């Protein structure tokens, strides 16, 4: 019996479609805040249940007699409040006897510099008092962050604006990072064990401008700007103060070397990766 | 404005008697679970309020316009529950626009094999996101758990029965520790900052048996037993399963170097610490 939260979410999603390829829909339970966006879920062999991490009852209902636990994070812009939902989460998880916990945490957290690292660090202490025995799928930024159908906009103008310098990202696809968690939650070898699921071969925004270049057939090159430029440039594109925010922050870090460490975890996992340019054509 | 939580329990009451010869009792405000407990604070010029750490509501209250938190941790056994109280309180503590927090940790914690530890690196990390100043008072275990009126049990039966072996402690007493909590709050310096507060002086089983001999004038040997003899030895002397697990755990952890390593973190910070035989006479 595998649960996995976040089920309507973008990665919950993935996983459930590869645990699919894997087991009957019988042992699949998808735990949901809004139980009518998941009835194509239960279409398919799913069992649905209600749970919502601000709620500690539903919770309890969700995790009772599950067997193996992905825990995929909260997606709240408050990293404090969201330290109570993944504590609420923890607590539900040890009192429903969860026999497995797989948690989707953040690749080389313990050398970053962006907060939300502080809350993955914070959640897979909380795990490891419970004594469940875990997996901490430490998950890179993801590539399509990045790679996305917003590359037009930069078709476009010829330019990828950005404030992350040449700073290197170990990025990989939502869809990798959902297999490898429907892979440790179907094969046994990896309890209490963490792994920093990142590419081994890193990119630059510089090279992801030339492979633009190269799909498109226009000329695309990265516009390195400063971290007020950037969060400008995006504010005024329509991008949300808060979330702009957010997204220079991400650059900045990334000029700072935060996604620049490898390790080869990922591919020892799900074999051969996507390579950046197949994920540039698939946006477009 | 200070405010200290646990303010009725052992090292919070010595906190506040330190911060009292200090500051002026207006300054400082008991933040407590039980009222009625704290009346002999409020004789003095403290305030008193009511502060849960169950209750996220009491604590938006409690919190209201403090600069300075000294968030003493909880004594609950059960740690996943602890890490949603300590979360609740560091979300109000955020909320309430607290200035700078204080909070006892525990020294060395990332190479601790007691779980307790993982509870107070959780609230480290709950505590660094929300970037409110910090000063993590990383305190040893106290003397005063190993030195007490309970050694006139091992003087009558010549002597001290435990599961630690050799191991080395690096113990210091709640008072020194509290002072070192007092320091802290009411001066500068100390912003952003860890500090393991801890022996520099450790001692043995064996060294606090010679002591007990030399003071009570009474030969005591140190016993050192396996783990399983200790907590029998515990059962049957009217401890509390729970609780002898706990004990028994301790020494064990002790037996494998978790109390041996040392700094002189404390030792600036409140000047000489005091001497082993100093607190046996006291228990005494
Ligand atoms: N590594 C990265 O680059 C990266 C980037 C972004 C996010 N993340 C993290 O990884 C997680 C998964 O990524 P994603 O692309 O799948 O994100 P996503 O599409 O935003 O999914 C977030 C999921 O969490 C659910 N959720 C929100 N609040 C909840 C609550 N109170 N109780 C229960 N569920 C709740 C959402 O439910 P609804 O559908 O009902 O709203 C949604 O299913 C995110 O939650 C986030 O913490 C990682
Ligand atoms: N380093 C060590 O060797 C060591 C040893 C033991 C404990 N500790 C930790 O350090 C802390 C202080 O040590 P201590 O000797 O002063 O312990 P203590 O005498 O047991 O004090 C615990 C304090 O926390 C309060 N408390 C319990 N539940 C609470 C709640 N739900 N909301 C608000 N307050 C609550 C208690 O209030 P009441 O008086 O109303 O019950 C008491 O004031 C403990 O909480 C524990 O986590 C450390």
């Amino acid at each position: 019996s595998i649960a996995v939260t976040g089920a309507t979410g973008q990665l919950g999603g993935l996983v459930i479609q590869h645990l699919l390829k894997k087991v009957p829909a019988s042992q699949i339970i998808a735990i949901v805040r809004n139980v009518e966006k998941a009835s194509t879920l239960a279409d398919q062999g799913v069992e649905v249940r209600h749970g919502d991490y601000n709620q500690p009852e539903s919770l309890q209902k969700a995790f009772a007699g599950v067997s193996k636990l992905l825990f995929i994070s909260g997606p709240h812009y408050d990293n404090t409040l969201l330290i109570v939902q993944h504590a609420n989460v923890v607590k539900a998880a040890r009192d429903a006897g969860v026999k497995h916990i797989a948690y989707t945490g953040y690749a080389f957290a313990e050398e970053s510099i962006i907060p939300l690292a502080h809350v993955h660090l914070a959640t897979e202490y909380a795990i490891r008092t419970t004594n469940i025995p875990y997996t901490f799928l430490r998950n890179a930024l993801y590539t399509d962050f990045f790679v996305n159908e917003g590359l037009r906009a930069s078709t476009e103008s010829g330019a990828i604006v950005t404030n992350a310098g040449s700073g290197i990202v170990n990025s990989v696809t939502r869809n990798e990072l959902a297999l490898a968690a429907a892979t440790v939650l179907t094969e046994e070898g990896h309890e209490n064990k963490t792994y920093n699921l990142v590419s081994n071969q890193p990119w630059t925004f510089d090279e992801l401008a030339q492979i633009l270049s190269e799909v498109s057939g226009k000329k695309v090159v990265h516009q390195p700007v400063s971290f007020e430029e950037e969060k400008n440039f995006l504010v005024n594109a329509g991008v949300p103060e808060p979330f702009a925010e957010i997204t220079a922050a991400i650059y900045d870090a990334i000029s700072k070397g935060e996604a620049s460490k490898t390790s080869d975890d990922l591919q020892k996992l799900i074999g051969s990766l996507t390579p950046l340019k197949e994920t540039v054509k698939q946006a477009l």
